[PDB]
């Protein structure tokens, strides 16, 4: 009938985790702020996303790819992304899992985070990196149907 993705953004907090995963589902902005479902087609499949915004490591275990979210505004979240990393990595055990790297914030002026920065470490786990901003919405769409694409690289 239709597809099942089983997505999980990571993170720590302030980031803008459930912006962005509200900004998917329902396309506003909200300013102060469990699993969601969005039917979606990419690439001429019907896709439903279930996703988590981070008792609920069963979606560790089975969820099939990771948005993995700083600010780029937070230096600390920058930092902590090997964290969260090696925590997927332990709980697949393997280096090889769906991953994005996405870049949030980026409408903010006070930049501590330079996108190379972002690109080096991206590209040291072997992952794209993209820069959203779940306010404007730039990179939203781009950095979920990415993640899709990533995991349809690994296996069927
Ligand atoms: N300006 C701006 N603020 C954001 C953005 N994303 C999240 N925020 C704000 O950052 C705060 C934390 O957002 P939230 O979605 O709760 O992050 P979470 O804790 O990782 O889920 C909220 O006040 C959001 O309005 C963004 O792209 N731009
Ligand atoms: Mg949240």
């Amino acid at each position: 009938h239709m597809t099942e993705y089983k997505l999980v953004v990571v993170g720590a907090g302030g980031v803008g985790k459930s912006a962005l995963t509200i900004q998917l589902i329902q396309n506003h902005f909200v300013d102060e702020y469990d699993s969601y479902r969005k039917q979606v087609v990419i690439d001429g499949e019907t896709c439903l996303l279930d996703i988590l915004d981070t008792m609920r490591d069963q979606y560790m275990r089975t969820g099939e790819g990771f948005l993995c979210v700083f600010a780029i505004n937070n230096t600390k979240s920058f930092e902590d992304i090997h964290h969260y990393r090696e925590q997927i990595k332990r709980v697949k055990d393997s280096e090889d899992v769906p991953m994005v790297l996405v870049g949030n914030k980026s409408d903010l002026p006070s930049r501590t985070v330079d996108t190379k920065q972002a690109q080096d470490l991206a590209r040291s786990y072997g992952i794209p990196f993209i820069e959203t901003s779940a306010k404007t919405r730039q990179g939203v769409d781009d950095a979920f149907y990415t993640l899709v694409r990533e995991i349809r690289k690994h296996k069927e």
